[PDB]
């Protein structure tokens, strides 16, 4: 009975315009392009372009092309994310990823973001994703 908020009522402002424009034109070849620009983008830091990533994947359901280059600009070898996104599926599966996001420091987050977006498998559902991004 609780209706699901959209992506673009519940992301950071910087993300926002990429969000409506994705949600409103769910076409993989203008997703794709908006995905793109964002990620190129220097001018949109990691948490916002993770934000945009995370609803392209959902939107798109495919891999967002070249997701790992967002990473350029941090230093990651301090985490270990295999170890990070098995514990996320986990928190998943038993409904208690919101409280699971929590020990995760922003870097962790958005490390692990592109982690699962880069796996195919891996399907949250709306409410999942809006865990996410509102947990940052």
């Amino acid at each position: 009975n609780l209706p699901v908020r959209s992506f673009s009522e519940v992301c950071c402002a910087e993300a926002r315009a990429a969000i409506i424009q994705m949600e409103n034109n769910p076409d993989e070849t203008v997703c794709n392009r908006i995905w793109k620009i964002h990620r190129d983008l220097q001018s949109s830091d990691l948490t916002t372009t993770v934000q945009v990533m995370m609803v392209y994947r959902f939107i798109s359901k495919r891999v967002p092309e070249g997701c790992f280059a967002i990473l350029s600009g941090v230093n990651t070898g301090m985490y270990n994310p295999r170890e990070l996104k098995r514990s996320y599926v986990q928190s998943l599966s038993s409904g208690t990823s919101c409280e699971f996001l929590r020990s995760l420091d922003k870097l962790a987050k958005n490390l692990l973001a592109v982690h699962v977006c880069s796996d195919v498998k891996m399907s949250l559902n709306k409410r999942q994703v809006i865990d996410f991004i509102s947990g940052e």
